[PDB]
C-alpha cells in the first residue's frame, strides 16, 4: 500500500491521474519524482521549469554544479539528484525532443531509467513542449516500465483522451 490517491489503474504497474505534478509531489512526498529534463539540466519551462520554480531555484543550482562536474547527460539518459522540498530524490530523465530533431526511438531508452526505482511519480516523457505524441509516450511507458509508475497529466482534456484511447 502507498499514499497515491485518485489514480486510474491502466495495467498491473501503471497508474494515471489528471494532476499537477508539482502539487502531487508536494502532497505525497514520493521517494522519486521524475523530471522531464534536457541534457544540460536547464529547467526553463514545461515540467522542469515548474518543478524548479517550486524548489525556489534550488534544483537549478544543484543541477548547474552537477553539469560543471559531469558534463551533459545523454538523450535517453538520466541522473539522480535531490528531490528538495518535493520528494526524496528527483530522477532527471532526458526524453528525445522532437522540436530538436531527436530520434523518437530513444523514448524507450528514456523510460528504461524508471526500472531502477521501485515506485515513481512521473510525467509522460517527451510530451508537452518536447513535441512527441502523448498517446505514443503512454504506450511506450506501459510497454517499457515494469516498476510502479504514477503518471500525472496536467491537461484535463489530454488526460481524458489518453484514458479513452488506451488499449
Ligand atoms: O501533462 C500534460 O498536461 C502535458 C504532457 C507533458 C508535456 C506538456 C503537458 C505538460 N507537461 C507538464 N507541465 C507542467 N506540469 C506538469 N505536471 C504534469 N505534467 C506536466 C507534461
Amino acid at each position: 500500500v502507498n499514499s497515491f490517491s485518485g489514480y486510474l489503474k491502466l495495467t498491473d504497474n501503471v497508474y494515471i491521474k489528471n494532476a499537477d505534478i508539482v502539487e502531487e509531489a508536494k502532497k505525497v512526498k514520493p521517494t522519486v519524482v521524475v523530471n522531464a529534463a534536457n541534457v544540460y539540466l536547464k529547467h526553463g519551462g514545461g515540467v522542469a521549469g515548474a518543478l524548479n520554480k517550486a524548489t525556489n531555484n534550488a534544483m537549478q543550482v544543484e543541477s548547474d554544479d552537477y553539469i560543471a562536474t559531469n558534463g551533459p547527460l545523454k538523450v535517453g539518459g538520466s541522473c539522480v539528484l535531490s528531490g528538495h522540498n518535493l520528494a526524496k530524490h528527483c530522477l532527471h530523465v532526458v526524453g528525445p525532443n522532437v522540436n530538436k530533431g531527436e530520434d523518437i526511438q530513444l523514448l524507450k531508452s528514456a523510460y528504461e531509467n524508471f526500472n531502477q526505482h521501485e515506485v515513481l511519480l512521473a510525467p509522460l516523457l517527451s510530451a508537452g513542449i518536447f513535441g512527441a505524441d502523448p498517446i505514443h509516450s503512454l504506450r511506450v511507458c506501459v510497454d517499457t516500465v515494469r516498476t510502479n509508475v504514477y503518471l500525472a497529466v496536467f491537461d484535463k482534456n489530454l488526460y481524458d483522451k489518453l484514458v479513452s484511447s488506451f488499449l
